[PDB]
């Protein structure tokens, strides 16, 4: 497929930055659809660290042109942050680096309104990443949020940032019982970064029209998984944005029909941050394990994330969803040492019945229970390895069933965090 | 195709309910992906009118399982005043309409915020529909909208539905100096409804995984038009959903990839309700006259339509936003007795400037004029025809134009708003 989509089905973390970089070796595009600066995709090239946060992470590579689309929530301070980091770094991101006319803009009040609000819930607490996301989503749907082209025009965006912040700051000040956050410095703030901003911009719905018709290898990538999705997920301690395969088309430009293949990211174990259902979820020493053994902390926010297993149940209703192709098995390694591995096949509802599908809202989730499928373990290590042949009958077999479980093939092995420790049964961009 | 989607190109008003109902003669299914009650999808059958506004436009039909995905905004009230007005018409709409548990829910409230909203803005004022649309689409970004299977637990329902209604009061009285809206009062309302609804309530997202594997012809219906998008169109003078053929995925539940034709509806000319940019626009005789000529008020709120010539510029953008496979013309017996049709090839942007490409936000249109193509017109009636012979040569070459103009084959004419008056030249559903 030209067209190749690469997104998560857990809760997010499933190793979406590296499998990106990895494959985009052909790429003339890379897209990000939707999200803001609350993802955290990780680039381990030869030994070298690098967490994209809002860049997609096609921006290592000179012949792939990063793009970011309508979809994306925009948080200037947070782009030129990101630039400058990447600047001293040797990466030339003005150069590489193209961005949405329609892109909604994350000033400072969105991470004040976000901070209140959280606030407010007390116990009922989701766990945003502080990032103002839901707020920018929120005024933008409301049809007051402002986008990177009102820049384009300073003299009107100053007299709607007026109006915009008073109305935010009313209830900052007088509901929230807040502090009113500044015009003026938010201005000062957003001016000192517009030309160079404004200067990537590019209408972006054409351009991917364009590649279309010429043949262009496109890759598209995903800021968090499924479960978190607005409106397929567990609402609400979700994300505000379409994280499904939906969102491509919603949120770049091009039409539904031009997808050519849905990769979905699959981490051999489950992992979640922020409040919500979690049905495999571990307190023991399998849960500290998985932990630890496979570095489990939010790298945006540093929060700790909680371990289960593998939940094929869920993983199933990202299958339907999303309309994978194959399967991107990422974290093989961190099983290792483990007597036994279970996946969970299906749901006892609290009532009794048996069932291979999935409740929706929050709530529904509140009896559920995982019934497994022990599979013996493996003290053998996968680490690093290349070939299937070095993978051990039983690791072999969890791949096995799994594809079995799911009916969709895992194309792609991950044994690290490195580009070269992968093994690629199927490449996305030619089949 | 079996997944075989239609949705309008312009800006509404494209006539996506009579071609939904006239097409559907084969669908097992037929699903809303997107809007609120803010649609009039009409249909004609046989001499009797039918103004859908919620209610999916295959419900006049035995074998058709009518349902409104996730992606749905619904007011309760609404839905039960189109059942009964339907159910005294002898349709059994409990029996066939299916709907979504993560529907967020129109309660009276967004009505009263999307009323107070549009007061602030005074002049700059938008043209919504007063349905609450735009504040339910908000709550539910948020992750403070309640939906439909918040009904399952009237419980703890009536807990949320307090705090809910005492932030929006907060700012009702004391920002927009409102009146409160009384809580009690949405609850009995809301209480006297929730078992018919909850109800029809369904898996959609399962629902269609398994038609489709079935092979089960289905249909999307959507509402409004490409123009009015949230993400992709004039904004902020548009709707806050993505009334792209993106929707589906992320309204319904169905993956991106298996949608098989997207038929773009195509009026023979413009309309716009509501404010915003509209290029080809008339305010001479032709314009009054197109609006006599084709009956033009907003068949939800009454509003007078606005006119203008099909500006191909326009329509293009759509073309490759919702990867058109066939085009359904529209209204053609408008357009007789004009002595010439003149349609829009290109723009001229203020600068100077002549392209065929168009601008995004509402600013960016503001000095761009329309350049046209005068052909001749026709005297000759073609209000009923069925067959292409009857189409005078000129009106055949206004289609055989269209076609150059935008590469995208009109598959379906239509002179008249009866169901019979409609011709075909492609099936959707078999091609
Ligand atoms: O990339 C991510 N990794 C892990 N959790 C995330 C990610 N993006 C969002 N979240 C979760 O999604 C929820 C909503 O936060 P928001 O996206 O800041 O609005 C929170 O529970 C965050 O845990
Ligand atoms: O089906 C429709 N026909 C015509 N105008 C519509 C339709 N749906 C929404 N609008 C326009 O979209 C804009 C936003 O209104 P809203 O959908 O009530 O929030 C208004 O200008 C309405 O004109």
């Amino acid at each position: 497929g030209n067209n190749v989509v690469v997104l998560g089905t857990q809760w997010g973390d499933e190793g979406k930055g590296k499998i990106v970089d990895l494959l985009t070796e052909r790429a003339k595009y890379v897209v990000r659809y939707q999200g803001g600066h609350n993802a955290g995709h990780t680039l381990v090239i030869n030994g070298e660290k690098t967490v994209l946060h809002l860049i997609p992470s096609g921006i290592l590579r000179e012949n792939v042109t990063s793009i970011i689309g309508n979809g994306v929530v925009l948080s200037p301070a947070a782009l030129m942050k990101e630039m400058k980091e990447l600047e001293d770094r040797g990466i030339p991101v003005r150069e590489r680096l193209l961005l949405s006319e329609a892109c909604p803009l994350i000033l400072d009040y969105h991470v004040a309104l976000d901070n209140a609000r959280e606030k407010a819930r007390g116990a009922k607490a989701i766990g945003t990443t502080g990032r103002g996301i839901g707020p920018a989503y929120e005024d933008k749907v409301a049809r007051r949020g402002l986008r990177v082209g009102d820049l384009f025009d300073k003299e009107t965006f100053a007299e709607k940032l007026k109006e915009v912040m008073e109305y935010h700051n009313f209830q900052l000040v007088n509901y929230y019982k807040a502090e009113a956050v500044d015009y003026q410095k938010v201005l000062d703030d957003t001016m000192a970064v517009a030309d160079i901003l404004t200067s990537m911009v590019v209408d972006v719905s054409d351009l991917l029209d364009q590649a279309r018709q010429r043949g262009d290898f496109v890759m598209f990538e995903g800021a968090q998984g499924t479960l978190l999705d607005i409106d397929h997920g567990t609402y609400p301690y979700v994300t505000s944005s379409n994280t499904t395969a939906g969102g491509v088309a919603t949120g770049s430009g091009l039409g539904p029909r031009y997808v050519d293949y849905v990769l979905g990211i699959l981490k051999a174990y489950s992992t979640r941050v922020g409040a919500g259902p979690f049905p495999t979820e571990l307190f023991d020493e399998t849960g500290e394990f998985l932990c630890k053994q496979g570095n489990e902390f939010g790298a945006t926010t540093g929060r700790r994330r909680r371990t289960g297993w593998l939940d094929t149940v869920a993983v199933r209703r990202a299958v339907q969803l999303n309309s994978l192709s194959g399967f991107c098995l990422t974290k093989l390694d961190v099983l290792d040492g483990l007597k036994e591995v279970k996946l969970c096949v299906a749901y006892r509802m609290p009532d009794g019945r048996e069932v291979t599908t999935t409740p929706l809202a929050a709530d529904d989730w509140k009896g559920v229970e995982p019934i497994y499928e022990t599979m013996p373990g493996w003290s053998e290590s996968t680490f690093g390895v290349k070939d299937r042949s070095g993978l051990p009958q039983a690791a072999l077999n969890y791949i096995k069933r799994i594809e079995e479980l799911t009916g969709v093939p895992i194309d792609i092995i991950s044994t690290g965090p490195d580009r070269t420790e992968t093994m690629i049964l199927r490449d996305p961009f030619d089949a």
